[PDB]
C-alpha cells in the first residue's frame, strides 16, 4: 500500500522535522480534501489533496524502475517507426513515461532498465561514466587467439580517432564469448569484432553495473527492481 503519515509528508514538503510538522498540523494549518486535519498520524492516501495555509502541496508519484529481458524484434525508443517498442511487454499505468536507461538494438536481447528517473538514468548512461556492461556474444567464426589481448589493449573501430577502452573477453566455446566493456559507443560490440575480423551473430546483455539479469526471467518478462538493486546498479 502507498501511504504515509501526514506529519511525515508535511515534514518532507516543508523541509522541517517531523516534530515541527506535528506542531503545524495541530496548529490547524494543514488541510486535506478541504477539511482541517489536526492529527499527525493521519494516514495520507494518494487520492488526498493536501494544503498548507491554503496553498496546495501535491503528492509525488515515487520513481519506478524495472528489469526487462528484452526479446528480438522490438526497439527501445520511438525513433524508428517501423518496429513495435518494448512497451508492448509492459502492463503498467502511463507506461509511455518510461524510458530505457541504456538502449538495445532491435535484435539484441537481454537486460534493459526501464525507468522514469532521469537522474538515476543519466548516472548510468552518461558517456563520461565508467559503467560496466557484460554481454554474451555469439560469433560467426571461432574466436581468434589474439582477440582477448587486442580487446585488452583496446582496438580501433572503423573510422574512430581513439581506441576502445580495455575490455575483458572470457571464452566459453570457440564461437560463444562473454565480453565486459565499460563504454557505450554506438554498436560497439559488433564493431569491435568486425574490427578484428569476425562477425557477431547473436548478442545478449547479462549485466549493467551492479544489476544482473535474472536467470529465470523469460524473454519478454520484466519486474520491478528491488530496493537493493535500485540502491546501486553501479
Ligand atoms: O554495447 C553495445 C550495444 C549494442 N550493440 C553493440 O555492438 N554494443
Amino acid at each position: 500500500g502507498s501511504h504515509m503519515r501526514l506529519d511525515k509528508f508535511i515534514a518532507q514538503q516543508l523541509g522541517v522535522s517531523r516534530a515541527i510538522a506535528g506542531r503545524e498540523i495541530r496548529g490547524n494549518r494543514v488541510t486535506v480534501d478541504g477539511e482541517i486535519v489536526r492529527n499527525a498520524a493521519f494516514k495520507l492516501l494518494p487520492e488526498h489533496d493536501v494544503a498548507y495555509d491554503g496553498n496546495p502541496l501535491a503528492q509525488q508519484h515515487g520513481p519506478r524502475y524495472f528489469m526487462l529481458n528484452k526479446p528480438q524484434g522490438y526497439v527501445c525508443s520511438t525513433d524508428d517507426p517501423d518496429h513495435p517498442t518494448v512497451l508492448y511487454f509492459l502492463d503498467e499505468p502511463v507506461a509511455w513515461k518510461l524510458h530505457a536507461a541504456g538502449r538495445l538494438d532491435i535484435d539484441t536481447t537481454g537486460l534493459v532498465l526501464m525507468t522514469d528517473d532521469g537522474q538515476w538514468s543519466h548516472r548510468i548512461t552518461s558517456p563520461r561514466h565508467h559503467c560496466e556492461k557484460t554481454y554474451l556474444v555469439t560469433l560467426e567464426s571461432p574466436v581468434a587467439d589474439d582477440t582477448a589481448e587486442q580487446f585488452a589493449k583496446g582496438v580501433q573501430l572503423h573510422n574512430e580517432k581513439d581506441l576502445t577502452k580495455p575490455a575483458v573477453l572470457e571464452v566459453i566455446t570457440p564461437t560463444q564469448v562473454r565480453l565486459t566493456i565499460s563504454e557505450g559507443r554506438y554498436h560497439q560490440v559488433k564493431r569491435m569484432f568486425a574490427a578484428v575480423g569476425n562477425h557477431v551473430v547473436e548478442l545478449h546483455r547479462e549485466r549493467i553495473g551492479g544489476i544482473t539479469l535474472d536467470a529465470d526471467l523469460a524473454p519478454g518478462e520484466y519486474r520491478p527492481l528491488t530496493e537493493e538493486e535500485i540502491a546501486s546498479v553501479v
